[PDB]
């Protein structure tokens, strides 16, 4: 149909045809006549992934005989979605399949909504790891991701009486024909046990073991032919475990709980045992599989030559006592040279700064899991203070504050001070977090060792999050300029030069009011909710938190809400305002957030002065499938967090590059945003980092706000007297208290300035022409988002790799 | 390389190597240098599954089609053992795949060995159920098995200093290719909840949940082109389950527990819940799917005549009330009619007469895990009693001897009980264990309706018996009379005219000894063990158990030991004798049954004076892939339960269809062997059942045994005074103290007589042709204990319905 899509050439549709039916028949074992439209998805499923295989085997074959530098990217998260339209993308047979199934009588699109997403992830940390493994791949780089498989990924979130309830994800349930089990290389992973002090070195002993089986996924370049790998571990009970008898065998289970579920939060710590087992479970495996494939290539000083070890946030920094463990107790390196191959081979990527998100471990819970562990960190941190009291003679407080362990009720290891002293390369996600982090929470670190700390400003991969997701923007985009921007972003600034060509402003007008029609009709489809698609799609989705103050957003609805009700006969811009994302089933004020919402949907649909001029919905069970729904349905774009707070954030970018325009503070990676595109092109607002600083020297007093602001007071006085929660009066008292008492995020003081910035959206969304203009000067200007450009960057100025875009032979 | 193996075509050879080679690429991801043996019998396995499906596929359909009665042969056990090399049998692909893998520069046999056993059974009474579907599918018949798809089957054996260690049968590790998921099949199975009666009949209400997945594994029959389905049923939380936040999804595996792991049981009855949940789990879920299937053919009267369920044993007794609750809570039908039905519908096989065996449930366990179950028991209880009380008017004690619950300390179901009233049939094993039955424990059952007792004599299907396990000998038969036999085993009588022939004589005892040659090459091979193949291979392989007495076995043994060193110089016929099997974990005489052989072993074997002439070796890990090879290379199958306790017996019936000579009993289906073979061709002994009750009336006393043989008394104080346990003087206190005061089995009563009996056998081994001529005549009756005529008998006496011969359309 598209030709971004590439060719349905007639011996490829016959091809895929007869193979279609080959594994309907001998693999799902169905005939056309009791076959389902799972049974069909399959069946395409298995077909599409037979081309991966080829190319699979022979991108691993060439990685052996040129021996390049290897990558691997360890993380606890991997937040993939659907695999099987992002296979057909990068090998170009999306038109194949669509005929071929055509001619079957299936429609593709059916058959893609019955797979299951692949929910490894909580949100933005997890989805960066799966765009960075597209760009790797799209790049020819030898890398590898390394994760857990859980049985259970993200919870699946139901609303009941406007609650979030929370429902297990069994994802695997019909199976995962991505997937390919290697048994074959299943590793054994050492828990609890003592330290033993013999003549040469120390030996970890009595230890429980819990096996380490691979499960291998594939990951596509974009036309490149390359085919890189997603190694998931599952954890798994050595036989003789635990060997009355029946109950021996049935508490199997308690070693394979490790690979059992994600932990549900974002940006939050919490300090349990089982994630613990699970980072040093992941971080085990791992390094034995490096060093395994390592000397299948003794000389480890050519070890940071042959390896890169990039660490997503500190969740699997065991990486750097493990890998001192082994070279010093297994292979018998000194310490010294040890410490120095580790340093070169690491690389730590931090991506937060609030305080409750970063990881400080108990000492007696390391003591008792893994005692050796604690004594190498101990060690490392003697060294590491002795090199600060070197080259800051007497400052003793520095001393205290720079140690890897925090002294007080509870004696904790900070685990980011661990992978500062453990790697040669530390970095920020977007240029006013790397800033943040060098002139405050790392400061010390950074004046010991200034050539550590660099910038890697994150990015999205235009494959999922443009020619997938919005293949009618990516068609008349390649109409203009061709199709190399896929693979090359930047060169959607030659866009510039249509700003004022009607032809092109009616098109990108066009394809945007066919999504919203495609989406409008999806809310009725699968949740039974009618939408106007003439109003401006107002959309918020991310994780639900504070400091992304979902709680801002709500005020400006009520706000107009009453405004309507005030002047009943005037006019308004018509707005359809979207809010969705997961709390933590442990969040408290999340979970209020979230009823707030429906709360206030519930008063604001109903109203029959109000319209159709204003609707609020709360997109149920947000996930990576939802995303590439609704973003490109999206008119204005909410980047509202608390200067200072949101590193860089990712779904700021999707929405730039699918047409929506911009409202939000200047945050993470919006500042880079408004920076490419023009401030002028950016609805910017609210305080900036260094007006959040002086307001706390000042103390921040959320009365003062109250007191001043008649619109606001109104709000509040609602919320307090159950406006909106008739049968239950003081249901929101939490949220005024917080908001009036302790509001670490100054909701009132973005207030005002938000609600004028949102009336100039209004203003430029009554001109279609000039709203239109504006977002072709967003679209073009999206380039440095890119994930290629991220991976670029560390490839070149971290692992010391050549990106390459050349094909292999197919 | 064989006739029976099929034909070698080349169309064939080269299609089988070109989808070999397409399994090993797209199946399991690999190239010839990287594939390890695991892979190329994975490769195999996918490619003879190929030549399933078609097959699979069209059976089903025609069963539609036609729509005849079907056949649901409801067990907890199916010991399946391997399935390639019984599917290239049943298909005639052996000779093309053995000649395809050759060219591929491969060994077949290499690769068989590497699939894991199906051990989904204890011993005989799960093996008859996979002998019988074999059977079923041979004859043409609709049917079905269900059962459990136990994570863990019966746990592997390992024998460490000389006792039994148990360890975890992870039989999935990795991956089942025969089996095929069938998620869209699920069904919810209740547990506990509350009974409430309402205007309109009883509600079961408040339950917990679970779901019942199927897995379906095909039963080809032996070339007629018939597919039957074996499905077995897992168990999986609902999404909800539970439903802090981690721990809810981690006590998922409460749940699914149910299927985890087999009961290591054999003969012995152990009412933990659990296996109660086990076995409502398994008739819950098989009747949902029955009664679905009948409706997809509202008229129940019609059931009967288009359903059959066949129970192995009380295992799956449940099904009688859950048929009941179905038919009157849920279709609304009038008890009388339902249990018309039911009765009509059910029929019963016991399969033992030992009290410990019998299955007798506690009231308190199923009045809180099944409360409406409980009720309807009791109600079933009520009219069956009023029917005895009619028919035997002032019988007190007939009413609580027949009755369903057992009074006394708690109060109990009696299984056994429930299943005669609620079935039409009820069957014996053996015709003396269905006269036993109808004598003395169902007496009072047989009186009130005589007409429900029958008898079935057990039988082994001659495929994996005899054509897959002992090929040679499949051979030199086929030479001489046709492969018309492997379907007809009756056919073997027309041997009857070799006798004489000494060609064949010749090449039977060669068979023989090449298969000895062959194991015995094997136990050096696997488990570093040699053996003189010129020895008399003396072999006793089953479930370790007082009543099959191994230890009499370990009497003799003792006995040849210390004749030889009374006459070291006197000439003897050498020995291997061979003793295997497994112990249930939980049963203590069995373990120390295990040490004593062992023992024995340790003295026996090093004894330079003994020599070559006597070896005592324990057959480590029996299980049915071992059996296929120890059975072929057997002298002499030692069959010696006390008479009246082995039921029937069908490792007797594999020993005699494989050349070897029987010693034992007239127990069971002995006593048949020898009505069929001859008694002059059979090496019985002992007392017969008449002879056991009348020691009992008068009171078995070991001691007098003792005071009267010399040899008996050596044995006994070699055991008290340590002679086999040095280090441990009184390590077989136990043992001794068992055979003199307590032994329910009466091992001194038939010593002398098995002693003397086995003299018998070592003078007829010392004449190779006269030998040779008994074995032929064994070989040539041993049709009759063919399973397709027990299935056949079943059948046309049971079910109601016709076996057939008829080839489908391939
Ligand atoms: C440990 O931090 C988190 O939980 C987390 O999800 N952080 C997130 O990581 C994303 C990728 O760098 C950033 O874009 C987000 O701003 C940051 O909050
Ligand atoms: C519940 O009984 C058992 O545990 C069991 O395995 N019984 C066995 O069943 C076999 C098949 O009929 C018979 O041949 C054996 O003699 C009987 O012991
Ligand atoms: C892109 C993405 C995120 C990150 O969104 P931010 O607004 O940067 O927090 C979270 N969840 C999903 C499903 C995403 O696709
Ligand atoms: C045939 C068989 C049995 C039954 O043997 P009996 O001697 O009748 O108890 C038990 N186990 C296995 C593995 C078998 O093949």
């Amino acid at each position: 149909q598209i030709s971004v899509r590439g060719l349905a050439g007639v011996e490829n549709v016959t091809e895929l045809k007869k193979n279609f039916n080959r594994h309907l028949h001998f693999t799902l074992v169905k005939d056309r006549n009791v076959a389902t439209p799972r049974d069909y998805y399959f069946a395409l499923a298995h077909t599409v992934r037979d081309h991966l295989v080829g190319r699979w085997i022979r991108t691993q074959q060439h990685y052996y005989e040129k021996d390049p530098k290897r990558i691997y990217y360890l993380s606890l998260e991997f937040y993939m979605g659907r695999t099987l339209q992002n296979t057909m993308v990068n090998l170009a047979l999306e038109n194949a399949c669509d005929e071929a199934t055509y001619q079957l009588g299936l429609d593709m699109e059916e058959l893609e909504e019955i797979e299951e997403d692949a929910g490894l992830g909580n949100g933005g940390l997890g989805r960066l790891a799966a765009c960075f493994l597209d760009s790797m791949a799209t790049l020819g780089l030898a890398a590898y991701g390394y994760g857990i498989r859980y049985e259970f990924g993200i919870f699946n979130q139901k609303i009941c009486g406007g609650w979030q309830m929370e429902e297990a994800d069994d994802w695997l349930r019909y199976g995962n024909p991505w997937e390919k089990a290697r048994p074959e290389f299943t590793l054994p992973v050492h828990f609890y046990g003592r330290v033993e002090h013999t003549s040469q070195g120390a030996k970890w002993v009595d230890t429980q073991v819990v096996l380490a089986m691979p499960y291998d996924t594939p990951v596509p370049g974009y036309r490149n032919n390359v085919v890189n790998t997603m190694r998931l571990w599952s954890a798994k009970a050595p036989n003789d475990f635990n060997l009355g008898y029946i109950q021996a065998v049935l508490d199997r289970n308690l070693a394979e709980n490790i690979s059992r579920v994600l932990y549900p939060n974002d940006n939050f710590f919490e300090g349990k045992e089982l994630r613990l087992k699970q980072e040093y479970f992941v971080v085990a495996a791992t390094l034995q599989d490096i060093i395994r494939r390592f000397k299948s290539s003794t000389n480890f000083d050519a070890f940071p030559d042959k390896v890169a070890i990039q660490l997503n946030d500190t969740h699997p920094s065991l990486a750097i006592p493990e890998l001192m463990r082994v070279l010093v107790d297994l292979e018998r390196l000194d310490w010294d040279k040890a410490w120095e191959v580790t340093v070169k081979t690491c690389a730590y990527t931090n991506h937060t700064v609030l305080p409750e998100a970063l990881e400080r471990w108990p000492v007696h819970l390391l003591e008792t899991l893994l005692p050796r562990h604690l004594q190498i960190i101990y060690e490392i941190n003697q060294r590491f203070l002795n090199r600060v009291a070197a080259a800051f003679p007497g400052d003793v407080d520095r001393l205290r504050r720079m140690s890897l362990v925090e002294e007080g009720a509870v004696k904790r290891i900070n685990m980011a001070h661990l992978c500062i002293a453990g790697s040669h390369a530390v970095n920020g996600v977007a240029r006013i977090h790397s800033e943040i982090l060098k002139k405050t929470i790392f400061k010390d670190f950074y004046e010991l060792e200034p050539h550590k700390f660099q910038n890697k400003t994150n990015g999205i991969t235009p494959r999922r999050w443009l020619v997938l997701c919005n293949p009618g923007l990516a068609e008349i985009i390649a109409e203009r300029i061709g199709e190399e921007y896929i693979s090359d972003l930047d060169q959607l600034r030659k866009l510039l030069s249509y700003v004022d060509d009607e032809a092109f402003i009616r098109d990108v007008a066009k394809v945007k009011q066919e999504n919203k029609l495609k989406f409008a009709a999806y809310l009725e489809r699968e949740y039974k909710v009618h939408i106007n698609p003439n109003s401006l799609f107002d959309v918020q989705v991310k994780r639900i938190h504070e400091y992304k103050r979902q709680l801002l957003n709500c005020l400006h609805v009520i706000t107009l809400y009453n405004r309507i009700k005030k002047e009943p006969n005037k006019f308004v811009v018509p707005r359809t305002v979207m809010i969705g994302g997961k709390a933590a089933p442990g969040y408290h004020m999340a979970k209020m957030i979230i009823k707030l919402i429906t709360a206030i949907g519930d008063v604001v649909n109903h109203d029959p002065v109000v319209g159709d001029r204003l609707r609020v919905i709360f997109l149920e069970n947000y996930r990576v499938s939802l995303a590439e729904k609704v973003i490109p349905a999206a008119d204005l774009s909410e980047q509202i967090s608390t200067a200072g707070t949101e590193a860089s954030g990712t779904g700021n970018m999707k929405f730039m590059l699918n047409g929506a325009l911009t409202i939000g503070t200047m945050d993470g990676a919006n500042v880079e945003m408004a920076e490419e595109a023009g401030e002028e092109n950016f609805f910017i607002f609210g305080m900036r980092v260094e007006d959040v600083d002086r307001l706390d020297q000042r103390g921040y007093n959320a009365q003062e706000y109250y007191d001043r602001i008649p619109e606001l007071r109104q709000i509040i006085e609602q919320l307090s007297s159950g406006f909106f929660s008739p049968k239950q009066p003081d249901l929101f008292k939490d949220i005024v208290n917080m908001l009036m008492h302790h509001d670490r995020f100054k909701v009132f003081a973005d207030y005002e300035e938000y609600v004028k910035c949102q009336e100039r959206v209004s203003a430029l969304y009554k001109n279609p022409r000039e709203w239109t203009r504006m977002v072709i000067r967003n679209i073009a200007t999206s380039g440095k988002f890119s994930s290629d450009r991220t991976i670029a960057q560390y490839a070149r100025e971290i692992w010391g790799v050549e990106p390459s875009r050349q094909r292999l032979p197919a």
